[PDB]
């Protein structure tokens, strides 16, 4: 496929829905807030939509019975076969998934709904949102980052990022600094010596990735961020924008390719659960 | 025992270097950098510092098969009887434990001392210290306070911390109500209504929760911050003092806790650990 600018690719991702399609489909959704917190627990274990949406219809300490089949992953999940991870979560396997669950079997006993309650709060900083989910077994940074953006963007509860939260990641770092070497949009930048920074990934230092991130949050701000257009663009979708841009310069990120493999992972799940069904429908679509 | 004020209280921690003993003590050792780096990963998953003196002088993947001995606390400890583990690291056992080790073998090869290295870079934010001290697993939020703590102590390199990364944490935040509701040397904190916060723990705000912090900061500034005196004390300090002294006025804290409980679990460890013996000595005593 053609490579495009992270301009002409950000504008796809942005007007497409393909930058983060779960949150709208969950927003269409309008799910109760105690499915909606079990549903989204749910996903953020397992990291598969269709899969939390069947999860999200069990309750109280039967919803704990059910996540722990899918940790344990001995018996067959009900599309058969086994209970699919997405590659975010991969490691949620084997003892130390099962170690998660009866942490929070221990911490919520019958009210699963609680967790993502107690970490959204009322929002706050990246620093307090984060913390707050990492206070849970086989939760870690990343899954704490997903989560902040989705408390924002899914539950409404704004969770102020810097540019200090997205570049402490390797990922949207190394792409910012892809970004600089090969972005001819993107000025030269002065560093603290009056040296200019060089157009090479290897030798961009943090002041040059900050640098990189203004540029793109100026260029795109006159976007409104998805799933509903609330607000103009931050580096919550900008960091999206980098690390997704990464996987296309490299060949593997083609347009649509998380809506389109959303939904072929999700169609499965309809068949056997009625919110799975709601959720495949509020699925943003190809063109 | 007495219950004292706050000031008082803290005041003793401060000149005894009671507040934070173990700080001093591996300053005075001067421990060889990949020793240290050792000690400190061993400190952080068990919490013991003679047990972590002994660990710290095994190298390589023999440092990480000890290690794993500790993590599963069948093998008797070198002191006899089981692998202690002081009460923030409690939960470091079982298969976490040996997950734990796995984890930092996988990931360190046989370069343990590259770990503390990683987590402490060149310092930074609270933020970016305790994400890459959280990425390492069964490393939660609390250790990652901890090791944030440390690096700026004992490995010399500056932590910014603010009063959200400290009063995000439960015991801290309520030690600090505590504060408003009993010290007369707080003034009333005028809300953002003009109305004035009541002198009741249950009913402070995370508002006057800073407002006790800074007042606090303010008065132990005219302190320099221990092990070695090299800046006014800060709020690093202050989150010490404020949940010692909460464990004191409840009865839990009698002056010189740390340092006596400290040299009473270290001293078994000097007898079969020449490092454990220069701990020991190097510890502050009481009086």
């Amino acid at each position: 496929y053609e490579k495009l600018s992270i301009e002409e690719f950000g504008a796809h991702l942005l007007g497409t829905v393909d930058l983060d399609p779960i949150y709208l489909a969950l927003r269409r959704m309008e799910l109760p807030e105690a499915q909606l917190n079990r549903w989204l627990l749910a996903y953020w274990c397992l990291y598969n939509g269709g899969e939390a949406s069947y999860l999200s219809e069990f309750e109280g300490r039967e919803f704990f019975e059910m996540l722990n089949h899918a940790a344990e992953n001995v018996r067959e999940a009900p599309i058969g076969g086994r209970w699919p991870r997405g590659a975010e979560r991969r490691h949620w396997r084997g003892a130390q998934a099962t170690s998660s669950v009866e942490y929070l079997i221990d911490r919520y006993d019958d009210r699963p709904e609680d967790m993502a309650a107690y970490c959204a709060g009322q929002g706050g900083t990246f620093l307090e949102v984060t913390k707050r989910v990492q206070e849970h077994r086989l939760f870690g940074p990343w899954i704490g980052f997903k989560v902040a953006d989705m408390v924002d963007r899914v539950l409404g509860k704004p969770v102020s990022f810097d540019n200090a939260a997205v570049f402490m990641f390797k990922d949207p770092y190394k792409a910012a600094c892809i970004q600089y070497e090969v972005n001819p949009n993107i000025p030269d930048h002065v560093l603290a010596d009056g040296s200019v920074a060089p157009r090479n990934r290897e030798l961009v230092t943090p002041e040059t990735v900050h640098h990189v991130a203004q540029h793109l949050i100026e260029h795109f701000k006159g976007f409104q961020a998805p799933p509903l257009g609330d607000r103009p663009v931050n580096i919550q979708e900008v960091e999206t924008i980098l690390c997704k841009w990464k996987s296309h310069q490299n060949g593997h990120y083609p347009l649509f390719k998380d809506i389109v493999e959303i939904r072929e992972a999700a169609l499965p799940w309809a068949k056997v659960s009625k919110t799975a069904q709601a959720f495949f429908e509020a699925m943003p679509e190809v063109t």
